[PDB]
């Protein structure tokens, strides 16, 4: 008694785990129910689909699925209801990680589907049509004996994986036979479903209970069926159409297959045959369903969780005990900088380039982080993506290996020194960038131009603000070149990355307000980082070059413009049609304050139509001026209509047949002081009356007209917020307290029309438009 | 490739993994320093202590410790300043763990000191003498080849375990060779002192840097050197002498050790001559030695923890990643729901008994519970303690296999049911209990005597706020009797329940007020649990028994009271004696709440002398009822002498000589509105004027003395708080108002000692006192 | 109850096999005595020095030497006169191979005399003469803490391995450790001498019978 089996831990790709021929997997009878909300689904999946989208390069690489620790029950003690009769001949009650488990053989069950079904779909007449034919067939085969398994006679002759207590008896027999929990149930019925013969048809599924089975929710059976569910529309969406949409799950794609021969063989023992190579480097039909091979392939064999078999249960408990108990991981700077010490030059660092670099880094880590442990590295993840952008052009993950993978790679390209002290030089001038313009926009450069300074500084506080940091890799790029410059280009820099700084913001401005979401635009700049710019010259975003160079100042307007047209329409018509009709304020508040402050640039009100605005004034109150972002005289974005009429007030209800008009620009005002806080809101009167009261030239109105407001009850809440004798000047307020009528939907659609041509044409000099 | 190595696991002893014969661990450079604050290293060497006297009962109990993971580095490519020639012949880089190896390692450092030189101390003449000799000379060459390993040749033939890249290169030659890391260090030099003929003092220590080594903090060596020195402390007073302070380390004793076998076996695979367990049983010199040695063996050969290897550096970082998700451990109340599921009686459970109890005890988790999930575990262990006092008179810890080993035996005793059953309508009893007079005390249960009714109730939220949950015990033992009752005998329960509740608020004021600390009152509770009262009529916390019967309504006055004596003191002499000399507003401020509100029991300022107080008015306003605890018209402390005066307001030094004055009732009475927020304090003139504010019996006293006051100034803050036109009574200002003179030490003694013995006379009436 | 253990294989060096920290070797009652004609030696020296020899080559060569079968008393069953008081840790009863486990001890025993007594010949100035002293120091004591073992404490502190049944009783008290059987004695003396300071002297060795141990042969011996 020392080591005395104690416990007993070995690595298993989930084939060799789930497969193996006389097992059962038990949930003991303390278990919760299946948990699991589908973001740690999609965790999961995108975690086995990255480590194959990385296999193709690392030949080596395995993929691993955590730990499952359970009792080796070997006299069938802890199968509560049980037929000893015919039990299986190794029984595993799952300790913990039954829900990695239970979520293990539901990703089995839909793989299965669909690799069978699209399958079917194949023209077995066509050489490499059936060799996609038969490496279904294996794959299908050695899912189904993953997930359920042939004892030999009976009816109910099938054995689930999977099963808790109580609910669900292993037996082979007819009476006896139970399967009934939600992972029980939905095995058997799936298993029950793939040996019909004359099959073919996709997979229906009929949730349980024809009249019983109350030993649980009712409402575990239904998160568990629309968990599977859902594990089988993310990966039929991850090989289908187009639409891409940022999150999904990306498994490499025919093209990158049929050109890994790594990939090939670490999955298939083989190379492909050529005609196949062939077949795939352009989609063809049979690709998709060779891409869920694939992926089906690194599943089962490239996977692995860790084992760890406990012989007695008490022993088993405090096992999980100590397992939980384990540490608190680094971020992968920390586990990085070895690498530099070791090449700097020697261990005589402390003066040498690379230790002030470093110095940067950490110094910026230990301010930001601190607070915790994953507050310290959400802040490097957040430092080290727009790193990845900007030194090389590829979307970084947030998982710690591939963080280490690529600062090892990148590091580890240009094997110098001068070559490496520039890589980490990037680290350095990422951190630098987040110390200066995002912490507090206003020192932005230096720079005269002093309309340049605060222009492009509402650039930056609106780029904060609201999400796309997509754009930190490109601005730090030029952030650098003005700190890395011969001390006479220091004004030429500035520029250069002001411009840029404007021209991000306004293309952002754009392209959220045309779509409904930053759709493309992640990778729009990713491809802009890496397209091919003037020959051979540099580019786009430093790529091993010099860091000091490239690219112009002024070649992303042109690009981003290009880009503009294609799926993004650049002509005012075009552009202002597709966002006079759409919901800006559901999406980011920051764009509707940057879009209302760009629509209202030096404007006034319109005499022609009431509470339209137009422009002319040259420099009346110019808006787009970082001064004026802050400036919480207007800064509340308030709704004309209200959101929320739930026994109407009155209104008209043409506003709410679609519920995104009340969420269009030409709903919305920036109104001073209050919001729905202090002194606030009504119907459309109140309304007409509140903005009345802010736009009055004299204070022989102002008065006047809070008064006018006070007798339907204008100092509501005790007495009006800061209201009394406020000055200020709201253009769009003022043409706003101008409209009678009524507040039709025809006029917020004219509004949203105006508002948003107004910003248009005061932003797109900002791309330096001419295309 | 598949599993292709990967990683590989095993359990060992931590002397089978230290003292492996050419082994080095070695931390590698992208690790924290030595970090680990003092309740970390407690907690430790608890937990193998406990394993310890765990293995005294189950002679198989195995202690674990967790897991180190290390890279096997084969080539030596991560030993970073190396020398080859003689680097060890296997070094395992230790990529998480260290922490607990560094502690580890250290604490052999300690245990190693301790034997030796209480081994010197021998009387080697005497047979038991000699085997003790004996037995110490081999756990201390066991742990020295622990810690420390025999390279066999030149200076710096020594090596350590343990190492830091970049500070410390094993070798064994002359130059060339350096421990200069914290750990390294360490290791390297009290390897020495232990290596020292005629040495035998204990070790000193001469912490590193002649004049160099500064590639670290010099506080890590500090850190670290004294973490070592408390881990010496910490054992040789948990062997030593008998202050006993409530943590310290509970290892067993002479007798302890000498009378169990298992313990004998397991640890020195024999069974003791008797010479040595006589020579045992009362420890006799040599008995702190054994204990100590019975320590490191069971640290030596039954902690183990588990070591998992990997071949690849980064095949290590993902394994340590995927063993940082491993589940949320369960409460020891749901993994033994099960263990009664089969009791009651088979699977035919929804309508039997059991079920009732565990609903309610499940209800009230979830409702308490639920927020978090360790949350849910502290719930659970509020729940368990007690209940292990009312079923069977036990201080259940709160450690997760204790409470399950205590569930599983309570559970089955009496392995019948009705008598199982029995036991778990004690849980949900504690739960109810929690649920009626702890939640909002004023409940309680029905009763006339209403006087009855909120002087428990006062009972009962005091003993909430301010810790003593020793008693919960007691007090569900009677709840349950008032819930369970020949529905005549409801009254005499209610009434039982009630007087439970005063007399333990009155043992419970009396005791801290007393002496200075929860000294033996748990101790006490428990005592009582346990006590054998009346022969054979019951047994005084619930012990199988029946939950209605049991115990009368008073023993526990009578019992509390025979122990008042004993180191109790309670002759109001005595009493008054001690308490007037315990600062309370130092310990619990409730109980000062609870003793300033029983000393001013209907109470009248004095006459006599100025500033005192006297009783006899049986119901001017009496102060002992619930609605007067949260009375918030008098419900603040306030200090006449405060605890700042750093420049002196003014003050007197003599209340200053001794710190403990300033915190005794004779400085403290209950004030209403103000505490130091609205309007409060000053110097002692203003604090007479603030206490002949409130204490006017007239609106012509109250603004001519707000006003008198606004002189030198009432209205502090603002304008005086809630100080306007107050009614209300609160007799100990009045008599504060009624001092001239001045704010002695004399007089605060005389003040505390007269208030002490109101309060003393008017609680003891709670116990019904005669003894 | 499949591979239920039954049984348990794996490789070690002679190093690792003999030297494990807590290990006895323990011939069972029926054993023979030692048999191995002068031939079967000279066998296994010859195999040994063939895979060194192509070692040169081959860096990846290593040289066989067959199976021991032993059982882990776990108990302390088989040792049949035993004190358990200090028995020691594991016990592994050989079933098969004691011959080579006798002769391996042995020659242990002799390239430890050897390399012993041949490096206090050596001049110890001369830089690789120092180099080869260390080494020698090295490898002698890695071979003595093969053949026998430092218990901590008494006279006869230090056990044999290897040390057959009812002749030789392991402990480490001053009546009660015996060691008469032929292996037994012969690596408890060559053991002694090992530990003589101010030897250095080769090895002359002195047979047993004072005037006992007929519990066996004599020939044996």
């Amino acid at each position: 008694m020392e080591t005395k089996e104690i416990f007993d831990a070995a690595p298993l790709s989930v084939s060799q785990f789930l497969s193996e021929t006389g097992q059962g997997l038990y949930i003991p009878p303390y278990q919760r129910a299946y948990s699991w909300e589908l973001p740690k689904i999609r965790r999961l999946l995108s975690d086995v689909a990255h480590g194959l989208d990385q296999l193709a390069e690392f030949e080596d690489s395995i993929c691993f699925l955590g730990t499952v620790i359970a009792l080796r029950d070997i006299n069938y003690t802890t199968v509560e209801p049980k037929y000893r009769s015919q039990v299986p001949s190794k029984v595993m009650t799952i300790i913990d990680g039954q829900q990695r488990m239970t979520t293990l053989l539901l990703l089995t069950t839909v793989l299965h589907e669909e690799i069978r079904v699209r399958a079917e779909k194949l023209t077995r007449d066509d050489e490499p049509s059936v060799w996609c034919y038969n490496q279904a067939l294996d794959v299908t085969g050695r899912l189904s004996n993953c997930f359920e398994e042939d004892m030999r006679y009976g009816e109910h002759r099938y054995y689930p994986r999977l099963i808790r207590s109580y609910y669900d008896v292993w037996s082979r027999n007819k009476g006896e036979a139970r399967y009934r929990s939600p992972i029980g149930y939905y095995l058997e019925s799936y298993g029950a479903y793939a040996r019909d013969p004359d099959a073919v048809k996709p997979y229906r599924h009929v949730p349980i209970d024809p009249d019983k089975t109350d030993g649980v929710d009712l409402e575990a059976y239904r998160h568990l069926d629309r968990m599977r569910d859902q594990m089988r529309s993310m990966l039929r969406k991850a090989v289908g159409a187009g639409v891409k949409r940022e999150d999904d799950i990306q498994l490499p794609t025919g093209t990158d297959i049929g050109q890994s021969q790594n990939l090939q063989f670490a999955l298939f023992n083989s190379e492909f045959p050529p005609s196949v190579v062939e077949q795939l480097e352009d989609d063809a039909k049979m690709t998709p369903l060779t891409r869920l091979i694939v992926f089906a392939n690194y599943l089962l064999h490239r996977v692995t969780v860790a084992v760890v078999t406990a012989k007695r249960e008490d022993y088993g408990f405090d096992m999980f005990e100590a397992l939980n108990t384990t540490g608190q991981p680094l971020t992968a700077i920390e586990t990085f900088k070895p690498r530099a010490i070791k090449e700097e030059g020697l261990d005589e660092w402390q003066e040498s380039e690379s230790k002030l670099h470093f110095d940067v880094v950490e110094a910026y880590l230990d301010r930001e982080g601190s607070s915790s442990a994953d507050k310290r590295q959400t802040v490097t993840s957040s430092v080290l993506l727009p790193f990845a952008m900007f030194q090389d052009g590829t979307k970084l993950t947030k998982r710690l290996n591939d963080q280490r993978r690529y600062l090892r790679t990148v590091f580890d390209k240009d094997p110098d020194i001068v070559a490496r002290r520039k890589v980490l030089a990037g680290l350095a001038q990422v951190a630098r960038f987040y110390e200066g313009p995002w912490g507090s926009p206003t020192k932005v450069p230096s720079c005269d131009d002093a309309t340049l300074r605060t222009q492009a500084g509402i650039a930056l506080a609106a780029l904060r603000e609201g999400g796309h940091d997509i754009v930190v890799g490109l601005l730090t790029r030029y952030f650098a070149a003005h700190r890395l410059s011969s001390p006479e280009t220091v004004e030429s820099s500035a520029r250069q990355f002001l411009l840029a700084a404007r021209s991000c913001a306004a293309f952002y401005a754009l392209w959220r307000g045309s779509f409904g979401s930053t759709a493309g635009i992640d990778g729009v700049y990713r491809s802009l980082m890496t397209h091919v710019v003037e020959e051979g010259m540099p580019r786009f975003a430093r790529f091993e070059r010099d860091l000091t160079e490239v690219p112009p100042v002024e070649a992303l307007q042109s690009y981003l413009k290009e880009q503009l047209r294609s799926e993004g329409i650049y002509d005012k018509q075009q552009w202002v049609a597709r966002a006079a009709m759409t919901p800006v304020y559901q999406h980011s508040k920051p764009l509707t304050r940057l879009l209302l402050l760009a629509a209202s640039q030096n404007s006034t009100p319109d005499s022609a139509t009431p509470g339209l605005v137009v422009r002319g004034k040259s420099g009346l109150l110019e808006t787009l001026e970082l001064e004026r972002w802050n400036d919480e005289a207007f800064a509340t974005i308030e709704h004309v209509a209200p959101q929320a009429p739930s026994s109407n007030g009155s209104w008209n209800a043409d506003l709410y047949e679609d519920p995104e008009l009340i969420n269009r620009i030409g709903n919305l005002t920036l109104l001073p002081a209050v919001e729905n806080a202090s002194a606030s809101n009504r119907a459309w009167h109140l309304k007409r009356l509140m903005f009345r009261a802010l736009s009055a030239a004299t204070v022989e109105e102002a008065e006047k007209t809070l008064a006018d407001a006070e007798a339907q009850g204008l100092r509501l809440g005790s007495g009006a917020g800061e209201i009394v004798r406020q000055a200020r000047y709201l253009p769009l307020v003022a043409a706003l307290a101008q409209r009678e009528e009524e507040w039709t939907a025809e006029f917020v659609e004219a509004r949203s029309q105006r508002l948003c041509s107004l910003a248009w044409d005061a932003l797109t000099p900002w791309l330096g438009f001419e295309p």
